[PDB]
C-alpha cells in the first residue's frame, strides 16, 4: 500500500528540505518516525538533494536514466518501483512533485506537514479534494526554540 509524505508551505508550494526557509527538527523527526523500516521511493532530484541513503529504509529512486550510485536501488517505472518493494505493508513516496503526481492515484494515505511560511516556488503538491479524503489525525504546534515556524501534522485516509 502506497502512502505520500510531504511538507507543504502556504498554497501548497513544495521544495527540497535543504532549500526551504524553515528549520523544523520536529518535522524531520515525524518524517523519520513515519518512514523508518519502510521502503521509500523518490525521484532523482530529491535523491541528489538528500545526498545519502536514509538509513534503515530501502531507498528507491525512480529515474529513466541509469543509476550513478550503487548504494540505492534504481527503477524506471512506477510498476517497477512497487515490484522492487516486495510484499510490505506500506510504501512511502517522498516526492518530488512529478513523483507525487504519478503515485497519488494509488495512494491510500497522506502524511502531511502544513507549515505556516510563504515561499515562492514553481512546484506545488497536487490538489486533494475534501470528498475523497478523511482527516483522521491532526496535531498543531507552535514555533519554539527549536522550530522556526508553526506547523500542523496531519494524516488523511482515502475516503
Ligand atoms: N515531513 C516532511 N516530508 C517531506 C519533506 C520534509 O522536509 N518533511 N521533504 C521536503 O520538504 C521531502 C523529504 N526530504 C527529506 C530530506 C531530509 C531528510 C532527513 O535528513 N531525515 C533524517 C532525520 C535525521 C535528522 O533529523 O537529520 C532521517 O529521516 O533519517 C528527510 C526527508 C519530502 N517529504
Ligand atoms: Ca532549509
Ligand atoms: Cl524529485
Amino acid at each position: 500500500m502506497i502512502s505520500l509524505i510531504a511538507a507543504l508551505a502556504v498554497d501548497r508550494v513544495i521544495g527540497m528540505e535543504n532549500a526551504m526557509p524553515w528549520n523544523l527538527p520536529a518535522d524531520l523527526a515525524w518524517f523519520k518516525r513515519n518512514t523508518l523500516d519502510k521502503p521509500v521511493i523518490m525521484g532523482r532530484h530529491t535523491w541528489e538533494s538528500i545526498g545519502r541513503p536514509l538509513p534503515g529504509r530501502k531507498n528507491i529512486i525512480l529515474s529513466s536514466q541509469p543509476g550513478t550510485d550503487d548504494r540505492v536501488t534504481w527503477v524506471k517505472s512506477v510498476d517497477e518501483a512497487i515490484a522492487a518493494c516486495g510484499d510490505v505493508p506500506e510504501i512511502m513516496v517522498i516526492g518530488g512533485g512529478r513523483v507525487y503526481e504519478q503515485f497519488l492515484p494509488k495512494a491510500q494515505k497522506l502524511y502531511l506537514t502544513h507549515i505556516d511560511a510563504e515561499v515562492e516556488g514553481d512546484t506545488h503538491f497536487p490538489d486533494y479534494e475534501p470528498d475523497d479524503w478523511e482527516s483522521v489525525f491532526s496535531e498543531f504546534h507552535d514555533a519554539d526554540a527549536q522550530n522556526s515556524h508553526s506547523y500542523c501534522f496531519e494524516i488523511l485516509e482515502r475516503r
